[PDB]
Order: C-alpha cells, then structure tokens, then sequence
C-alpha cells in the first residue's frame, strides 16, 4: 500500500531514483528535503534529528515540508543525537505544539528492554501527559540467513507488545557492527532479505511504514541504487509492496 519508503540524499539520479523504486515516502534525517525534489506521490516527512534542531526555524520549516514529523535520530548513541530521556523529554513540548503526527525518537537498539531509552522515555512521556503517536526503530542484522527476518520481526513485535503504539522501521539493513570495520552480506544474501523482510513488513498490520538503509550506494554499501541504477537489492525492493 503506501508502507515502502526509503532515507535519501540529493545525489545526481535522486528524483529518478525514489520514481524508480516506488517509494511512496522519504526522509533526509533533516527538517526539509535537501535538494531533493520529490516525484509525484512520494511524501516528504521531516525529522528534528537532536537536541540543537529544535528551533522555531526547524519547526516552522518541518510544518511547511510535511504532516508527519520524527523526532530525535539514536539519541541512545553518543556518535549520533547523544541526548539523556530527561533531555529528550524536556524539549517534546516544542514537537508536540506543531500538531503534527508525531513519532518518539528512533532508538538505535533495546527498544523492548525494560528501563532502556525508549522504556524510560516512552515511561516518562506517559507520567507527563505527552503525545507519542507512533515508535520509529531502527534495525541492523548480524545473521546474513533466511532467519534474518524473522529475527526482525520478533524485535518490532516485542515493542509493539510493549507500548501498543504503530511502529515505523525507518532504518533497517544486513549490517553487522560488532567487529572492528562493518561487515556486509552478499548481493544475493542482500536481495534475498530485501524480498523476504518486505514480504513480512506488507503483512504485518501493526507496521505503518518502513525504510531501507538506503536508497543509493554514495550513503552506504547497502545502497539500492548506484545513481539512477538499481542493484539486485534495488530491483527487490522495486518489486516489493
Ligand atoms: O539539525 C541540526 C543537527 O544536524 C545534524 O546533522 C544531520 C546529520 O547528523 C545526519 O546524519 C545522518 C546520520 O544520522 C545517519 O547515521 C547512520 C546511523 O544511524 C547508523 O548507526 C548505527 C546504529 O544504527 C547501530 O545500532 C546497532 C543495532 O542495529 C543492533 O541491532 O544493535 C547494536 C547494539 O548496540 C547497535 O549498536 O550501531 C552502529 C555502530 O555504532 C551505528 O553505526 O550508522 C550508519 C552507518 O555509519 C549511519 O549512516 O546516517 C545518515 C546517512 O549518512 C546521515 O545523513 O544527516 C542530516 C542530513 O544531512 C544532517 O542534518 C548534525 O550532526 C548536528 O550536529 C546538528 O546539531
């Protein structure tokens, strides 16, 4: 239906590209598109990425450019948003007072774990009186098989389980980061995932929406396009629902 999206950067090829893939939304980890401009039928949906985004500027701007507006990107990490559950929630009131559906921040990992990030953050909001529409997450897999997706989707159902909120998997890939340089599947292994996760994403009612890490290979070896080409993950993704 309208779930296939994909994170993007203005490269020469991107309009074709997000055309090409049927992507029926995107998002630059930013408040506006980037340069990008959009085809027709794909929704723009902006992001307040970490604490200094949250100006009036940034807000105003995220309201001009969509209607649905995700909030901090893996304020869980200290080489991404870096930013404490009180801090987070400190700062909500100014997403909350745009009106726009509104998502929690995306939580690198341990988005199920009592007392995590999400679980003190979504714990908190809830004592506070604050809106969380829907739980962006973020997923990478280490096992490169066909139990790849399940494994996926037992992470997206336990934090459906936990905080009964629609989930959105905005960014997701084969990717392990356990040993001292990122480890990447195979093409084949790549597009064998692509077709099986998004076979399971299509079909699971609680997922809203959903976004491959990424759409070209000049923001990550998991790209699905190199400029307006598809790769074997590209095309999979394509065929997808
Ligand atoms: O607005 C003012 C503000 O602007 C900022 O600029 C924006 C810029 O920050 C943004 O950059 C994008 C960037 O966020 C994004 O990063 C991804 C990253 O999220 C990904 O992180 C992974 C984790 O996901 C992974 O988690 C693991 C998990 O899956 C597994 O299941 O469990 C593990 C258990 O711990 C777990 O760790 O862990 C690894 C290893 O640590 C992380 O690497 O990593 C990818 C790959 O490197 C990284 O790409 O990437 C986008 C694409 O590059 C960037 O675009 O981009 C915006 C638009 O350009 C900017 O506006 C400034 O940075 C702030 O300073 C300003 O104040």
């Amino acid at each position: 239906g309208t779930k296939k999206g994909v994170s993007a950067a203005a490269f020469s090829g991107v309009t074709a590209a997000l055309g090409d893939v049927g992507a029926r939304w995107f998002y630059t980890w930013a408040a506006d598109p980037q340069g990008i401009t959009a085809p027709a039928g794909t929704e723009f949906v902006p992001m307040i990425w970490g604490r200094d985004s949250v100006t009036a500027d940034q807000l105003q701007r995220a309201k001009a450019a969509g209607s649905t507006l995700l909030a901090f990107n893996e304020p869980d990490l200290a080489g991404q948003a870096n930013m404490s559950v009180e801090t987070a929630l400190d700062l909500w009131p100014q997403l909350q007072a745009t009106g726009m559906r509104l998502g929690a921040p995306a939580v690198a990992y341990g988005g199920d774990t009592p007392g995590g990030w999400l679980d003190r953050f979504m714990s908190g909001a809830a004592a506070r009186g604050y809106r969380v529409d829907f739980i962006p997450l973020h997923w990478y897999g280490g096992d490169f098989s066909a139990a790849a997706t399940g494994q996926l989707q037992s992470y997206l159902q336990a934090v459906y389980n936990r905080y009964h909120r629609p989930i959105w998997l905005t960014q997701y890939a084969l990717t392990d980061f356990s040993g001292s340089t990122p480890r990447y599947p195979s093409a084949a292994e790549q597009a064998d995932f692509v077709s099986r996760s998004t076979a399971m994403l299509n079909g699971l009612s609680f997922v809203e929406r959903y976004a491959w890490f990424s759409l070209s290979t000049s923001t990550t070896p998991t790209g699905l396009y190199t400029g307006t080409t598809p790769n074997s993950s590209g095309v999979a993704y394509r065929a997808a629902g």
